[PDB]
């Protein structure tokens, strides 16, 4: 589980969004596993605006933050699961690291701020849904 709180927005994995998120929906994209909903209070996270390929992510299944190298956002095949059939997920970045389904929502950050959240995993890999192209999150 996990979310990014920037301004009056809440960014979560779309497969983990709640009633309030859908009711106060701002934007969603199934092909990116992302959902943004409006909030009453202001958040304090800063979104990174950069091309960094190194950062640190939180792994809840290990209670540990791991430094990682990650690929650029891409269209990657994601095997079928209980939340989606087999499909290509867009704006996805992979790293070699531990990831379990309950790890989705864990933040990936660089020196510039939040890069994205855990979305995929298994086979000794971990995938992150990029949020750095979502410029409207800053306004
Ligand atoms: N974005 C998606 O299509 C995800 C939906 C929920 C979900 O569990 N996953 C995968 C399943 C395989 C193991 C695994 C480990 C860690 C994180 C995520 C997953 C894919
Ligand atoms: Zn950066």
């Amino acid at each position: 589980s996990g979310a990014i709180y920037v301004g009056n927005y809440r960014v979560v994995n779309r497969h983990l969004a709640t009633h309030n998120d859908w009711a106060n929906l701002v934007w969603e994209d199934s092909s990116r596993d992302l959902l943004v909903s409006s909030t009453t209070a202001q958040g304090c996270d800063t979104i990174a605006r950069c091309d960094c390929q190194t950062g640190v992510y939180y792994c809840s299944s290990r209670r540990k933050h791991y430094p990682v190298s990650f690929s650029k956002p891409s269209l990657i095949f994601v095997e079928a699961s209980e939340y989606y059939p087999a499909r290509y997920q867009s704006h996805l970045m992979l790293a070699v690291g531990h990831s379990e389904p309950g790890d989705c929502g864990g933040i990936l950050r660089c020196q510039h701020g939040v890069v994205g959240i855990v979305s995929t995993g298994g086979n000794g890999l971990v995938g992150f849904a990029d949020v750095r192209d979502l410029l409207w999150l800053d306004e």
